[PDB]
């Protein structure tokens, strides 16, 4: 079954648990890169009747820092928003619940506005087609495929 959070049959409480972050895109690549301040690895999503608290570690010199944020619903449906390096607003446009999910976020950091896409699975890694899904959608939301970036294999933490 797939559903966006913007749909009707979006069902919330089904995306809680374990994840793992495996491709990230944006617009603004350097948001995603080494030491980016989304380079995100996102680990566990735990669902709230009003909010999302999202869990991940973040990666400096191969050594992980845990980061949580708290995503609150806005007013629009299916939407999130959570302060954390600007002001950020996110939705669900596809997920399967028990293997992918994709995100879609728009931050905004006094001034400029820059997109981020997310690709998590419940598993370490999705297949080629999931991820050229993802991928097309990355384009329709005007991000180069040179701005996807896998993070499979990104054994990241274990100095």
């Amino acid at each position: 079954e797939e559903a966006s959070s913007t749909g009707r049959n979006f069902n919330v409480e089904k995306i809680n648990g374990e994840w793992h972050t495996i491709i990230l895109a944006s617009d603004k690549r350097e948001k995603i890169e080494d030491n980016g301040n989304f380079r995100l690895f996102l680990e566990q999503i735990h669902v709230l009747e009003n909010s999302l608290v999202l869990k991940f570690h973040t990666v400096r010199d191969e050594e992980c820092s845990e980061l949580s944020m708290v995503a609150d619903k806005t007013e629009k449906a299916g939407e999130y928003s959570v302060t954390y390096d600007g002001f950020n607003t996110f939705t669900i446009p596809k997920t399967d619940y028990d293997n992918f999910l994709m995100a879609h976020l728009i931050n905004e950091k006094d001034g400029e506005t820059f997109q981020l896409m997310g690709l998590y699975g419940r598993e370490p890694d999705l297949s080629s087609d999931i991820k050229e899904r993802f991928a097309q959608l990355c384009e329709e939301h005007g991000i180069l495929r040179e701005n996807i970036i896998d993070l499979s294999n990104a054994n990241r933490c274990l100095q």
